[PDB]
């Protein structure tokens, strides 16, 4: 009795899963590519860890996340595979519960980690208080498409402190601050939307995972987590928090998946 874990997001979540590649099964829960390929971590990412390491029962991962994605290119644009396009791929291939993914309300979990790129691209050019409600409203309307398909279990990750990635640190402390302040408003509005959606529907099980606070704890005390500092980069994915200037490594992702596990029990696969 599997949990069907459909995920949507950006490079913090990408694995290179193709809808025409090998599909998930009990012997191969990621489907494609192999566990530990296709990420920005040098190994598994949080989804691979949640599916194969932190799972309490069989989890099948259908990971539609794409590098560089924003929520909708009609708002903050970047790459063709925005969140809207990932929801369209879901609608095209899995929404109708095909034999390859015969999911139901009781066994499907929809995970969304989006906003890093919307904020990264719009923090200095838009007003957070008036603009981030538009981003969040568009996220909500995409979630509503899955709800209309019969989805009832949802996992939302807030935006982590990319303000303190080496990429942003190099732009100066006032840019880190401008970005961080915008990000905080986005995360507040995300929480409000998740709360409002949960209450309005009444029949959904939702988890808002505060990645921001978790990563912030590690950035503030890196050596307590086995990292020598909060700024070094190492593409082995484990010597430093950062695998490259803007993406954390597999060690961070494992620590996050481990932190997530207890909070995901109510979703069925953990």
């Amino acid at each position: 009795n599997p949990t069907y874990f459909f995920t949507f997001g950006d490079a913090y979540s990408q694995t290179g899963f193709s809808a025409s590649g090998t599909q998930p099964s009990a012997s191969n829960p990621m489907g494609n590519p192999d566990l530990g390929i296709g990420t920005t971590t040098n190994g598994p990412n949080w989804i691979g860890y949640l599916t194969t390491t932190e799972n309490a029962s069989l989890v099948l991962s259908y990971n539609l996340a794409a590098g560089g994605a924003t929520i909708d290119n009609a708002l903050v644009p970047a790459y063709p595979g925005d969140l809207a396009s990932q929801f369209r791929l879901f609608e095209d291939v899995y929404a109708d519960k095909p034999a390859s993914a015969p999911w139901s309300a009781e066994d499907a979990v929809f995970g969304v980690w989006i906003g890093i790129n919307d904020i990264g691209n719009a923090y200095y050019s838009t007003d957070a208080e008036t603009y981030t409600p538009k981003l969040i409203s568009r996220l909500e309307s995409l979630v509503e498409e899955v709800y209309k398909n019969g989805g009832r279990k949802f996992l939302f990750l807030n935006v982590p402190p990319t303000s303190r990635s080496p990429l942003f640190l190099e732009q100066g402390e006032e840019v880190v601050k401008q970005h961080a302040e915008y990000l905080s408003v986005y995360n507040e509005n995300l929480e409000g939307m998740v709360d409002d959606f949960t209450k309005k529907k009444g029949d959904v099980t939702t988890v808002l995972y505060d990645s921001w606070s978790f990563m912030t704890k590690i950035l503030d005390d890196p050596t307590a987590y086995g990292f020598p500092d909060a700024t070094c980069i190492n593409d082995d994915g484990t010597s430093c928090i950062w695998w490259n200037n803007y993406h954390p490594g597999m060690k961070y992702h494992l620590l996050q998946a481990e932190d997530m596990k207890p909070k995901l029990r109510k979703l069925g696969g953990w």
